[PDB]
């Protein structure tokens, strides 16, 4: 475990403090253990300002060093922002600035069970793949096996079937496209790869294999570069109706399709970008807010209620649930959405209808502007980059 | 070998799709020439399904594709066609994403060492398919010491008479792309920092490629550039493209978003033009990214990168027998224009926004089947009707 810190600053073209600063960021470059990266920009606020960024790996949480880096370098006269990743509120949150960047998060995974110590070299083979996986790469394929593929099978027939009277249209508009291009069928389990090419064709989300859970202000911050991480491992063969862990066949089968719908894409990077900076607090709203809607949300068609929710679309039990009245419904609201405690081993007993991904996506937007944040940030889609505004 | 491109539309619910779908597995499996076929959500009505249809043959104008056509017709859509063809059969064909520019790698030294050395840089970028790492040159004492050569005469005449753009990034590629005159730049390395500012990647390549390719590959931010560099002999000025014009003098510009969005801008108009719109796209390149000028205030400088790479041309522009005019694309569009002299006339234009203004309104009444567009999340063409 380390600890990242960054620090932003900027200058004008013509400061004559700029050779100074440059002698000054040779040097720390040098013989500062912890600077990782160091690297200038054309400013994106002012035309005429450079932007200079830092970044830090420090072994322990709040580390004096970041003070000292911070003295010297106001005094080359210099005005620097720190951001870290820290359980402390001394400096805001940091985050990752780059689409490349969330290799950082490769060897973070916080998440017993079904013990069949059969299963256990596949995990390993399969969770070294993704902690081995930096972006750039090809997503590894995995021969799976008779047993895992008929695992498949099974849930993937059992949920086929309700699909059309119990899933969002956007699901069923998408699913033959899925056959069709990406090898979907019960015969077959899709590869990451194949997948990602088709989202980045259809909305530009990608997938990054991933060990297993991340935190979650780890996994709200990759939405906001559209990514999504997902696992190459398949359920246990006898648990096909409901599982704890997410399987391929939940990300496959629940996450997949949605994210091929432009204004579901939206939706889900909203979400992401107000979790960038986000206080560990709002982080937990948030992942409350990303349960009751991209999990377990329900959308109205007319006078029908159909899911939406990856968690129940992967799941044929919680497909029979939600349709009945052994569970409550109530209108999406993220200010209300976020103070609602959710079981997490059964089925749902309380659902938010979502009115539509463009009105949620806008209801996200403006919970995200009541967090208490020092800057705005906003995504660049050619640069695939968050750009922070004061 | 000749690309051609079946597009057609069917709405969800249809009763042919289910039919249709067979088919097409089945030509996929038994026709040869069948490079590649999928299938989108529609960019343009929400019910409904977009197919593409690639295909690949030796000889122009093949009679093959006229079946697959009418034999997709039988099925029930009504297929629209684009092809690489000197005819006008069908409108022209484009790549459609990023990787499709794979598709082009197909395509005054009279010293036997450089033509030996040229030929081994040249090796490479054929060899380049998007998604590689672009490959490093080691390159040579001689070719190192022209580049300082060239690089440190014009390193005294870019603050008196280049564009501000230009003298505003300079000094980034110095401290974050190695910009030296005692080192040759490798394009992995600028296409990385041009990607973090505006998007902008290149790709390597083997020589010149075709005006329609060149600039097709502007529409998704992509400018091929060269990596061998000029002859020892010819620092001040070579007509030919080499490593020093696309590094001292296209790279800097693309770095400024508003030249970013303008030369992307030229591209897109090229997506699927003819061939008259290309030729007239291709003199509108030369006159402004080439060699154009700009005003600030009182005073007249230079943004074209074969002015910046060539002192020889940086001294002549300011001088009073070359002509200056302002620019606009309707008077630009139809002048000739000298490739192995200096240019006797430039173009001046206001601003990048203004000029990519310009471009796009000169290119609305370009003939096109579809209605071309750019999606930066997707890096891909959209097309619409
Ligand atoms: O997925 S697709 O590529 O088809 C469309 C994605 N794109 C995302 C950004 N929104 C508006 C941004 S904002 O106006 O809310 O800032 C338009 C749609
Ligand atoms: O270069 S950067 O990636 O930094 C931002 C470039 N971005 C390109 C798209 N244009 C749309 C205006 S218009 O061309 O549609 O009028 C806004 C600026
Ligand atoms: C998103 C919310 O924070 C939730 O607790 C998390 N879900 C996931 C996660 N990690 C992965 N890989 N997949 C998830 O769905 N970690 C956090
Ligand atoms: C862009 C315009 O069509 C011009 O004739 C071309 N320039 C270039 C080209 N090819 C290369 N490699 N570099 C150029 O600058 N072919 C075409
Ligand atoms: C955390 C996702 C929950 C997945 C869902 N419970 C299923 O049965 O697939
Ligand atoms: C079109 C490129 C022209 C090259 C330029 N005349 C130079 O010497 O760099
Ligand atoms: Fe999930
Ligand atoms: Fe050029």
């Amino acid at each position: 475990q380390s600890y990242h810190s960054s620090i932003f600053f900027s200058i004008s073209k013509g400061s004559d403090k700029i050779g100074g600063l440059l002698e000054y960021l040779e040097i720390i470059k040098k013989h500062n253990i912890n600077i990782t990266r160091i690297e200038s920009r054309p400013s994106k606020t002012e035309k005429k300002d450079y932007d200079f960024f830092l970044d830090l790996e420090y072994p322990t949480e709040n580390n004096k060093e970041v003070e000292k880096v911070i003295k010297d370098l106001e005094e080359k006269g210099v005005k620097a922002t720190t951001l870290q990743e820290s359980s402390n509120q001394t400096y805001a949150p940091w985050f990752p600035r780059k689409i490349s960047d969330l290799d950082l998060f490769a060897n973070k995974v916080l998440e017993p069970g079904a013990s069949d110590p059969v299963y256990r070299e596949r995990r390993r083979e399969i969770a070294k793949i993704a902690s081995t996986y930096k972006h750039g790469d090809e997503i590894p394929r995995i021969d799976y096996t008779e047993e895992e593929i008929k695992t498949w099978g099974v849930v993937y027939n059992r949920l086929k079937e309700l699909f059309p009277t119990n899933a969002c249209h956007q699901h069923a508009y998408i699913f033959p496209l899925l056959e069709q291009n990406c090898g979907y069928s019960p015969d077959n389990i899709p590869q990451l790869q194949d997948i990602s090419n088709f989202l980045q064709e259809c909305t530009g989300w990608r997938i990054r294999p991933v060990q297993g859970l991340l935190s979650a202000r780890d996994f709200l911050n990759g939405l906001a570069f559209r990514v999504f991480h997902a696992t190459q491992y398949i359920r246990h063969p006898s648990v096909p109706l409901y599982t704890p862990e997410p399987d391929c066949c939940h990300e496959l089968l629940g996450h997949v399709p949605l994210l091929a719908d432009p204004d579901f894409a939206d939706f889900s990077q909203e979400i992401g970008l107000a979790s960038i900076g986000a206080s560990d607090e709002d982080i937990q709203l948030l992942s409350t807010c990303y349960w009751f809607t991209v999990e377990f949300g329900l959308c109205k068609e007319g006078d029908t209620i159909r899911a939406y929710g990856a968690g129940i679309l992967s799941s044929t039990g919680e497909m029979e649930h939600f349709l009945t009245d052994k569970a409550k419904k109530l209108p999406f609201n993220p200010f209300d959405a976020c103070n609602t405690e959710y079981p997490i081993t059964t089925f749902q007993p309380l659902y938010y209808v979502a009115e539509s991904f463009q009105k949620a996506k806008e209801q996200m937007r403006q919970f995200a502007d009541s967090f208490k944040k020092p800057f705005s940030i906003r995504y660049n889609p050619y640069t695939q980059s968050i750009e922070i505004l004061d």
